RNA sequence: ACCU
């Protein structure tokens, strides 16, 4: 997996408002670390899980338009970046645009107080 | 209970799968703290934590050494790359804080991890 | 999904 790709993620069991079930998630951990979790087959990657309900786009989301992609409009959500187990990842789906991925840096940026 | 940017919590990450962290162990909270201070207003929500472990051998570049003189028992490291996002019914217990320069590093950990 |  690389950076800016998008993958159907299995995140259960969630607790609270932890993002849920089987979702669609950007790869934001750097490239070097994602080819170190593959070879191995040990480690984590991260991610950042992504939801249909777009209501609110807070500061902190990065609005994702549909494409052979997600096939609906979505919103990656910064706050609920978490580090997965790479047996989590079930499905490439495509991968966001750099525009999209450089949204999703700021947006990193303003969660994390960086 | 208001959790705070570089405050340790007791944090439950179970159950983890591979090499996730795992177990009822320290973690620092490096969410900002606008939406530290509304997951608590709403009692609900998620904040972000970093992992914390007592196995130092060695300390990666995404990895921060935190000294125990924290309130934390022993030596210990922050594990940036296991960094996630947990709801606030998974905070346990306040520990203790991080230094600011410990914060400082920190920081830099998580820019190298996640390439910002 | 829900909450922000």
């Amino acid at each position: 997996m690389r950076r800016g790709e998008i993958w159907q993620v299995d995140l259960d069991p969630a607790r609270g408002s932890e993002a849920n079930n089987q979702r669609p998630a950007v790869v934001v951990s750097n490239d070097r670390a994602n080819a170190t979790a593959t070879r191995l087959g040990r480690g984590v990657i991260t991610v950042v899980p992504v939801t249909s309900n777009i209501a609110k786009v807070y500061p902190f989301q990065v609005l994702l338009s549909a494409t052979t992609g997600l096939q609906v409009d979505c919103k990656a959500q910064a706050e609920q970046i978490r580090s997965i187990a790479t047996e989590r990842l079930l499905r490439p789906i495509g991968r966001v645009s750099a525009a999209e991925l450089a949204q999703l840096d700021e947006a990193l940026k303003l969660h994390l107080d960086l």
